């Protein structure tokens, strides 16, 4: 069923929408989030064996997304492994730090064996042109539908080598909003130029951002 970030479809009737997308209103445990309070904590380490891959890059009406055929691009946490399904954005950032909306988020979404979901973001800084995105952005489906890239791209040059995180356990930001997602939201932040944001919001139709849900009972880890 349709649904958007404006009209009369916006993310604060999506619950209504279908029974189906119910938790969109109902959930206690919803993304995106304000990062206020935290509890510093000792959190396992990331570790990205992320690889070069040919993906295509697809305008799925909603966000410009990168899907990944294959395995092939993985993370490991807390000696689990976690596969790289695909990454897409939200401009502007659907996480917040301390009331702060950044220009740009990017998600990578993961499934380890348990088929458990792990969000890996990335939140970006104006600043100057994003290099790393330029060969995803020069393809952008600026309408619905999908390119397969020529060239392989490679995900590592989108994740700093700094990789603390907050975590927090959520929910996808997007119908049904499916709970049970664990979220690890990056501390050091990359950058991108005005022109790649307008680009995307032109290419998307919409800023694509669902607004910050409250913890309710959650803790987020610093
Ligand atoms: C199949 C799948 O991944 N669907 C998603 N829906 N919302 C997502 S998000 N913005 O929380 O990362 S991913
Ligand atoms: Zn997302």
């Amino acid at each position: 069923t349709h649904w958007g970030y404006t009209g009369h479809d916006s993310p604060e009737s999506w619950g209504n929408l279908s029974e189906e997308f119910r938790l969109c209103s109902t959930g206690k445990n919803q993304s995106p989030v304000n990062i206020t309070e935290t509890v510093s904590g000792k959190l396992p380490a990331i570790k990205v064996n992320y690889k070069p891959s040919m993906v295509d890059v697809e305008n799925n009406g909603h966000t410009i997304q990168v899907n990944y055929p294959e395995g092939g691009n993985t993370l490991t946490v807390n000696g689990r492994t976690y596969t790289l399904k695909q990454f897409h954005f939200h401009v502007p950032s659907e996480n917040q730090i301390k009331g702060r909306t950044f220009p740009m988020e990017a998600h990578f979404v993961h499934l380890d064996e348990n088929k458990q979901p792990l969000v890996l973001a990335v939140l970006y800084e104006a600043g100057k042109t994003n290099g790393r995105l330029s060969s995803i952005w020069n393809v952008m489906p600026m309408t619905a539908g999908k390119v397969k890239l020529n060239q392989p791209f490679d995900a590592s040059t989108l994740l700093p080598k700094r990789l603390k995180y907050y975590r927090f356990a959520g929910s996808l930001t997007t119908p049904p909003c499916t709970e049970g997602v664990s979220w690890l939201v990056l501390k050091t932040y990359d950058h991108i130029d005005q022109a790649q944001a307008e680009k995307f919001t032109r290419a998307v139709g919409s800023e694509n951002n669902r607004p910050v849900q409250p913890l309710n009972a959650r803790v987020v880890i610093e």
